[PDB]
């Protein structure tokens, strides 16, 4: 068996691709920003596609969206206020409200095209968090909302960065900047923590390194990890900014009661999933 | 960019998933009695070895499979002094068992002289002369004779590393996966011996894996699994540690990196914190 | 520009295919005979794909259809009565009905699932053609029609043969020996013509050359010819038969006459470019 | 079998639709300071050279691409005598040329020097010595500056024949496929000269097509458009022959091959028969 005979091409590296079969196409929509297609794949079930990428599968997004999100949100002790960027599917959304500390909650995606395709067609992922009374969706540039936010004097408890790559996309780009995360340290609490995906450190060092030196050069506790991501071919990283609690300082025990009283349930998060996501280091090309 | 290329290895990995990397160079293509090898650059890899398709091992990511594959078990082990490898036919996995000093004696078993040679010749950076360690010897045979002849002169290994082709596409390792082989592989383990194989992956291929993992667990107490993402293949890699003594969940990052030390092995990856992370992290497996 | 990022890879030789961007999937159905898809691609327009094969395209099937019929139907000075083996998506039965010497023109294909969603699908191949008074539509196997027609005495002037190809399809495998071509024979007047599809010559020698020693082996006049079709990837060859009139034998102005007369309009096929097919040598590899 | 490989060359054709080609060796690559070379060996068409990813000549079908392109426009020709090729690298056109027996002075222009060494080492089949006839004359240049030197020399040639990589992709070929270009080739044609381009494909790249057309048609009074299917390729390329005295489409296939057997031509496809088709059969475009 091969794939096909319909295919995604899906970029990864420019020197390595995946070729995915599809079932079925629901959605294609060129954007104001972005190519989006909403398809079926036989290896991991409905996905996202924006700009060739598969963003989230069904059969796999769980991993993306709760390693994104749970290591962060267990390591503030009481994360009330939370931001999400991008995150446009709903799933990042999903897993933030899951804490019961959560009061408020606002996810701002660039593309209401992406929003309102999600909605219709990904309900496995949104499950409805899209109209919890706790959440606000806004459909607005991030460096946009963040600038009127300092503005407001606007302050979170934890920040979620659930954008576009930044080794292929133009118009996230902005966020990714020593700048950017200058000015996302302004509207977080003096507790506060960010989190972003930073695509992949071995096929996309230097743009993976940009991320990394722009977050430490604003935060002084920062820990990187990876999770294997089937769907997009690689083990996307992530680099969680801190400015007074250490994720690496909890114990599968403190994370395992802050999920029970929090009311958490995962698929994948644990607080042994923790301590291997604090022990494991990144990948890196050896020659 | 969006199409590596011109020209493309089209790397199978699920059926429904394939990879295709850019290749630069053919260095080598030999259809050998068992296989098709072909010995090829590429560009996000550097040099690889192609078995009937699949990469097997490339100069850019080899050490992350044969360090993950070696070490748990022999760091888990307090003195391995002899070791079998079934397979392992380009030299990296007997490279890595030979750092520990412990190794007096180590056998690897390949089915395949073709692969032997042309890693000899072509890839060097996997071999780094392990071939001619004085305590290594190179068997040329099936694994399963060479263990059915072990089981008859009454021979004992310390350690046994199966790194063969995968359970799921290859037909001449595939009577080395079942219950039947390791209840063999245990008659040639001394009383605290320690197995390990590479097992497939447990997310395209779950069945294949569940049959290795059931065939390792009905013959030892102790079964670790554990998975390293491995770029060149398009998967993270499943190993299974079976042991019938030592528990590998039971050795700290500091007690891993001292017997690093006192036994004079140099790494690119494994260390007691890898170790700790491959102990603590679920494998994989599609979550609908 | 490169195709995608969804594509059909569509087969040719087992050591070439064709990689096509596809804009969209309208049908999908496993019958109980083959794999059907109908799709749109960007070079091509809609197809019909059979078994990951592209049977006929929006832009070029005219020029497959055209080459198919018209050379056969001219050739003969009276064609009343006609056959179509296979053309499930009407084309086939469309260019013969053009002649107006015919009164009965018959199309048999295994699939019901072909002629319906190529009814549904596909309306500038069949353009209407299934409804006109002088066809009919029949669900059967073609060998067993021609072994019915045989016991009945049936017996037609032209007949068609539009089938899978004899290199990949098991289901139309019977249809291409040397037996079935005595069966045809069996089924024509004494001055009937017979022109089936037979693959391709440069990449299939072998299966073309048995289905050319199998006309040959029942018709004294054979003509050999060929045309590109973009959509497959080659160019089509064709094997004529003929009891009596020589294809050879007709000049650019006897065709131009025969099919001004009979009504015909073409966007190919003409008296000059049955010049040029009666004298183009069909390829092989030649080293 | 659907996807040919392991290793495969993606041949771009028209940008929405390319080739796979199962590719069995890489005999040479080299970046020139023009493009991207390559020499490999393919399974189904046998030794290519590649330029910039596209096939430019494949063993098993160049013949039917350097007899088209090379005898209707030398057939057509009563006394061809003195011919120059614009491009051609790995000499099959020049080897084509050279067959007719009026032929005294035959020059071939290439503006990379890599192109004709490599066809020199690993081409044989394609130039079968033709670089080395003492009628040939070989040229490492830009055809637009040679052609400025000719016209500067007043030097006139019968038939000159255009074989340069695609109007639609090769920025290297582009000031040759202009009306302004064609009127300079006029100048260095004498009074009964017959040019011969090939043009790309119309059925793919019609604007491009018609460009070189209408460049053509603007400084020739008979011009013949015909195509030829080149397997390896993926489509029927295109020729554009323009001629000053004798029409094409004026002779029988008796007298095409009365004039091939009088010049001691000996073709794989090219007859009379071809001729009259060639010059009957029109040229393939998009329907819908
Ligand atoms: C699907 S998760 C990634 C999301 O990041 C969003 N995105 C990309 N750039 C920006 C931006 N500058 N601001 C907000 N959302 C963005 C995209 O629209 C997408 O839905
Ligand atoms: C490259 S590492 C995998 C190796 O497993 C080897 N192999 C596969 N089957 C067997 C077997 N039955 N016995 C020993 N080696 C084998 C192959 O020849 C290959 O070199
Ligand atoms: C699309 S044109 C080719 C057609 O040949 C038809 N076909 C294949 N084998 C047979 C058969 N044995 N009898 C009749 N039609 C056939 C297929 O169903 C298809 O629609
Ligand atoms: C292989 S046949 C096509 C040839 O056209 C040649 N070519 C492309 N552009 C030019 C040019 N401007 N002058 C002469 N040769 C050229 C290329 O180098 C190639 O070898």
């Amino acid at each position: 068996k091969v794939p096909g005979p319909i295919t995604l091409i899906e970029p990864l590296s420019g020197n390595t691709s995946l070729l995915i079969k599809i079932n079925a196409i629901h959605s294609v929509k060129k954007s104001p920003y972005q190519e989006i297609i909403i398809a079926d794949t036989e290896d991991y079930g409905r996905v996202l596609i924006l700009d060739d990428y598969i963003q989230s599968s069904y059969v796999d997004e769980q991993y993306y969206h709760e390693s994104l999100v749970h290591p962060a949100m267990a390591t503030h002790p009481n994360p009330r206020d939370v931001l999400i960027l991008g995150g446009g599917e709903g799933a990042t959304l999903r897993e933030a409200l899951k804490h019961g500390t959560v009061k408020r909650a606002v996810m701002v995606d660039i593309d209401r095209d992406v929003v309102e395709l999600s909605r219709a067609y990904l309900p496995q992922m949104h499950q409805g968090a899209f109209d919890d009374p706790r959440a606000k969706v806004v459909i607005q540039d991030g460096f946009v909302y963040v600038e009127e936010a300092i503005k407001a004097g606007d302050k979170y408890d934890v920040i979620i960065m659930d954008l576009t790559d930044p080794y292929s996309s133009d118009i996230a780009k902005q966020l990714y900047t020593r700048e950017f995360f200058a000015k996302i340290r302004r509207i977080l609490n003096d507790d506060g923590v960010v989190v972003t995906q930073a695509g992949n450190s071995f096929y996309f060092p230097a743009e993976y390194d940009m991320v990394l030196e722009g977050v430490k050069a604003n935060f002084p506790i920062v820990a990187e990890y990876e999770v294997w991501i089937p769907s997009f071919g690689y083990a996307v990283n992530f680099i969680l900014g801190s400015l007074r609690y250490d994720p690496h300082a909890l114990t599968p025990s403190e994370v395992d009661e802050r999920l029970r009283a929090r009311g958490v349930k995962t698929a994948f998060y644990t607080g042994r999933v923790h301590l291997a996501l604090m022990n494991m280091p990144i990948h890196r090309k050896l020659r």
